[PDB]
């Protein structure tokens, strides 16, 4: 994936509601520093629904591929609103972006 094309989507449908930057803010969503490798609902200061803390998977190129496509089918009761990325390619440029954007 393409890290120039994922800022440019995460930018356009994602920092409405998130940050990637270390020490960033929490907005309606948390803060994504640090998001890969840890698991589902661990970021530090935001209130997560049960069903974001308890999905129990790590975040990874694999599990954020599935989520993105549809976030509510991923985890049912999440309290993100959002339809999702459905190209296979967006959902990779974006990724790309995230793994470097999120630890720094
Ligand atoms: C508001 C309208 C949001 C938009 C647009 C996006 N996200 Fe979001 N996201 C939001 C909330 C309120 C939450 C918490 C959900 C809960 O049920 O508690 C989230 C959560 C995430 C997560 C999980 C973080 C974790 O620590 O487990 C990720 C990885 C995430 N959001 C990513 C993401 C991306 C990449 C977005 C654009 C494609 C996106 N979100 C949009 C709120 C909102």
């Amino acid at each position: 994936g393409d890290v120039e094309k994922g800022k440019k989507i995460f930018v356009q449908k994602c920092a409405q509601c998130h940050t990637v930057e270390k020490g960033g803010k929490h907005k309606t969503g948390p803060n994504l520093h640090g998001l890969f490798g840890r698991k589902t609902g661990q970021a530090p200061g935001f209130t997560y629904t049960d069903a974001n803390k308890n999905k129990g998977i790590t975040w990874k190129e694999e599990t954020l591929m599935e989520y993105l496509e549809n976030p509510k089918k991923y985890i049912p009761g999440t309290k993100m609103i959002f339809a999702g990325i459905k190209k296979k390619t967006e959902r990779e440029d974006l990724i790309a972006y995230l793994k470097k954007a999120t630890n720094e």
